Order: structure tokens, then C-alpha cells, then sequence
């Protein structure tokens, strides 16, 4: 069925867009990545890694 | 009160028809049923009844 996308009609009908994210969680090689900035590891150190 | 039923008026107070239906569930004999074909009892057998 069509849809009549009139200007003219309020709020009842009035058409948006829509994205839906389905994020992929799972122990696996990750490729995308938040913006942060990485730091030099240091060994026989308690650190919060 | 009664109600300004404008049909010129917008989405914000055009009224509904509502049907409730209040299914009545006890251990009492049935009346009403779904739309399914009976079938044939069979005996000294595991089955599914």
C-alpha cells in the first residue's frame, strides 16, 4: 500500500528516518574502533591494562 | 462533560472505537473453541492427546 506523504497533513502521519545499528559482539578480531590513543606497554608492573 | 468531536480538529482528540475482550480462563466446561478438526482416540498407545 502507497502512502500519502502530504505536507500539508500533521503530526498523525508525518514520515521519519530511521537507522537501526545492530552492533556485532563477539569474541573475535576487532576492526572498528572508538578515538583514543594508544600508550607504551610496561612489564613487571602492576598496571590497569 | 461532553466532548468537541470537530472532525475538522487534529490528531490530539479524535476519538477511537474500543472492543474488550475479557477471556474467561478456569477449569469449567468449554464452549467457544478455535477453528480445528477434531480427531480419532487411540489406545494402549504413546501419543500426544
Amino acid at each position: 500500500r502507497s502512502y500519502g506523504f502530504r505536507p500539508t497533513y500533521g503530526v498523525g502521519h508525518q514520515p521519519y528516518r530511521v537507522v537501526v545499528l545492530s552492533f556485532e559482539l563477539l569474541h573475535a578480531p576487532a576492526t572498528v574502533c572508538g578515538p583514543k590513543k594508544s600508550t607504551n606497554l610496561v612489564k613487571n608492573k602492576c598496571v590497569n591494562f
